[PDB]
């Protein structure tokens, strides 16, 4: 009976801690549902009270506000834009500097989900000062905060070239290249995601990733028996080889051609399409690189794979062959967004 929004919004400004946190619980429970419901909460006028509560000295109300914020930030991009217009980002960064691992993880969740929107929202997060905090958290021994910070960095690097350049300027690349040799498959996946999205930028970013010393690690992982890590390494290598002739030549110098030509004969359709993408991006430049691909034994396997029964693999093999003959690129970005 009755609507729960007016009472919740009014209690958000109440001085009593128990009833105010009860209102916060109601807001979390309401925003955990349909985007129409999240929008109804926003229209109720809760966001200003929540953004002010995010700066509270009480840890309970701070964690509850983080809860509500995540639930709200699991919706449409207009709702995330409303959250940003409320001025909640600096609060999240300061919370990023908090010794409570639970509040820290929740703030990382909120930032990562916020950074899955338009480039303007990524730029707003950057202006809030998140990047240095995330690059510093990249050294944390806590696999949970590390994984969340990697996700956030990947999402920020999934934007325009200027955002990728900001991520690089923060000094993240060496940490990610270090993580490339991690025995933790789960953190490795996110490291490869972040690097792939970084290398989806301009030629300068791809050359920067190359200078960080990543190519040998990826060329070595190309022979991994873990199909997921293999697909991730293929994504990263394709994004690296989507650049200029110098970058493609650096890729070839790392010894990728034999592994790719061998993968051309795999029965896994996902790996087949990914290797075709990689070789297509490779055969998208200098005649030197095309000749290296030819002498690596690719033409024979492509001519054979033009007979594969699957139609997309056939068409993509024909595209790669045409690129290999006729004289001289695709990039892929990925965002992580999670609800709750
Ligand atoms: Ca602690
Ligand atoms: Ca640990
Ligand atoms: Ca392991
Ligand atoms: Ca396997
Ligand atoms: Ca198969």
């Amino acid at each position: 009976p009755g609507s729960e929004l007016p009472q919740m919004v009014q209690q958000l400004n109440s001085p009593d801690q128990q009833e105010l946190q009860s209102a916060l619980r109601k807001l979390s429970q309401i925003a955990s549902g349909g985007n129409e419901q999240i929008q109804a909460v926003i229209d109720a006028g809760a966001l200003p009270a929540l953004v002010q509560l995010l700066s509270s000295p009480n840890e309970q109300i701070l964690q509850e506000a983080l809860w509500a914020l995540s639930n709200i930030a699991s919706g449409g991009n207009e709702q995330i834009q409303a959250v940003i217009d409320a001025g909640a980002l600096p609060a999240l960064v300061q919370l990023l500097s908090s010794p409570n691992e639970q509040i820290l993880q929740e703030a990382l969740w909120a930032l990562r989900n916020i950074a899955s929107g338009g480039n303007e929202q990524i730029q707003a997060v950057i202006d809030a000062g998140a990047l240095p905090a995330l690059v510093q958290l990249l050294s944390s021994p806590n696999e949970q905060i590390l994984s969340s910070a990697l996700g956030a960095l990947s999402n920020i690097a999934s934007g325009g070239n200027e955002q990728i350049q900001a991520v690089i300027d923060a000094g993240a690349l060496p940490a990610l290249v270090q993580l490339l040799s991690s025995p933790n498959e789960q953190i490795l996946q996110l490291a490869l995601w972040a690097l792939s999205n970084i290398a989806s930028g301009g030629n300068e970013q791809i050359q920067a990733v190359i200078d960080a010393g990543a190519l040998p690690a990826l060329v070595q992982l190309l022979s991994s028996p873990n199909e997921q890590i293999l697909q991730e390494a293929l994504w990263a290598l394709s994004n690296i080889a989507s650049g200029g002739n110098e970058q493609i030549q650096a890729v070839i110098d790392a010894g990728a051609l034999p592994a790719l030509v061998q993968l051309l004969s795999s029965p896994n359709e996902q790996i087949l399409q990914e290797a075709l993408w990689a070789l297509s991006n490779i055969a998208s430049g200098g005649n030197e690189q095309k000749q290296a691909v030819k002498e690596a034994g690719a033409l024979e396997k492509l001519e054979q794979l033009q007979s594969h029964e699957n139609e997309k693999i056939q068409k993509e093999a024909q595209e790669a062959l045409e690129k290999l003959q006729s004289h001289g690129s695709g990039k892929r970005k990925r965002k992580l967004k999670f609800k709750r």
